[PDB]
C-alpha cells in the first residue's frame, strides 16, 4: 500500500512490457535498459543491490546477444553497474566497471562521446576516494577537453568538472590550481540561468570558492563567497506575501 512498492509495481510493469516486446522483437534493447534504469534505482533505494544488479545483467546479456554489436549500448549499460556499485559502497568494483566502459568505446569509435566524458568524470570522482590523484586528476582532464569539444565551453557540464576538478586540487592542498577551476566554474555557472542548470550548484561553487579563498588567507572574498551562497539558498524557498486586514486563523500545532 506504501508510496515505494507503488512506485515499484508500475516500474516492474513497464519493465515486464519491455522484456516482452524485446521478446517479439529482439532489436529494441535499449528501451529495455531505460525501463530497467528505473525499477533498479527503485531497488536501490529499497536496499535490495542484488536485484539492481540482475536487473543490469539482463540489459548487458541482451545487448550482448545483438547480431549487430552495439558497443555504445554496452558501454551504457556497463556504467549502470558501474554506478550501482559505486551507490552500494563497493568502489573498487565501480572503478572496474566504468574501466570496462572506456574500454569497449577505446576500442571502436567513442573515445570523443558523451558517455565517454561522463564516465571519466565518474571514474576520476572514484579514484579521488581510492587516494589516486594523478590518476583522478587525468580522468577530469580528458571529461574536461571531451565535453569543452562536445559542448561549448560556456556548458553545465564543462561547469561541473571544473567544480569537480577545484575539489580534487583543493583536497590535496593545491589551493592556486582549486581557485582557477572554481573560478571558472562561476564564470560559466552565472551565465546559464534556466533550467538548464539549478541554482543550488551556483551555490556549491559559492560555498567551494569560500573555503579556497579561506585556504589563500583572502577571508574576506571568503566570507563575500560563503555570504552570497547562503543568499542563494535562502532566494529558493521564496517570498509570498500575506496582505490582510486581520489576523490569520491559527493552528495548534503542539
Amino acid at each position: 500500500d506504501t508510496a515505494l512498492e507503488r512506485q515499484i509495481a508500475s516500474a516492474s510493469r513497464s519493465v515486464e512490457e519491455a522484456r516482452r516486446l524485446a521478446y517479439h522483437d529482439p532489436i529494441r534493447v535499449g528501451a529495455l535498459v531505460e525501463q530497467i534504469s528505473v525499477l533498479a534505482d527503485l531497488r536501490q533505494k529499497e536496499g535490495d543491490f542484488r536485484k539492481a544488479e540482475s536487473l543490469y545483467r539482463e540489459a548487458l546479456f541482451r545487448a550482448q546477444e545483438l547480431r549487430k554489436q552495439d558497443p555504445d549500448l554496452l558501454t551504457g549499460i556497463y556504467s549502470l553497474l558501474a554506478h550501482l556499485y559505486d551507490r552500494w559502497g563497493r568502489m573498487d568494483k565501480a572503478a572496474e566497471f566504468y574501466e570496462l566502459a572506456l574500454k569497449i568505446s577505446a576500442e571502436n569509435g567513442l573515445e570523443e562521446s558523451d558517455k565517454v566524458a561522463t564516465i571519466k568524470n565518474n571514474l576520476a570522482m572514484i579514484f579521488k576516494q581510492l587516494r589516486k590523484f594523478e590518476r583522478a586528476e587525468g580522468y577530469y582532464c580528458e571529461a574536461l577537453e571531451t565535453f569543452q569539444r562536445l559542448d561549448g565551453e560556456q556548458s553545465a557540464r564543462v561547469a561541473s568538472v571544473y567544480n569537480n576538478l577545484g575539489v580534487l586540487y583543493y583536497s590535496h592542498m593545491d589551493v592556486d590550481r582549486a581557485q582557477v577551476m572554481h573560478e571558472r566554474a562561476l564564470a560559466i555557472r552565472q551565465n546559464l540561468h534556466e533550467g538548464q542548470m539549478d541554482p543550488a550548484d551556483l551555490s556549491q561553487t559559492f560555498i567551494n570558492l569560500g573555503a579556497v579563498y579561506k585556504a589563500a588567507g583572502d577571508f574576506q572574498k571568503a566570507e563575500a563567497c560563503v555570504d552570497r551562497a547562503k543568499r542563494i539558498r535562502a532566494a529558493m524557498n521564496g517570498y509570498h506575501p500575506n496582505p490582510r486586514r486581520s489576523a490569520s486563523l491559527l493552528i495548534d500545532k503542539s
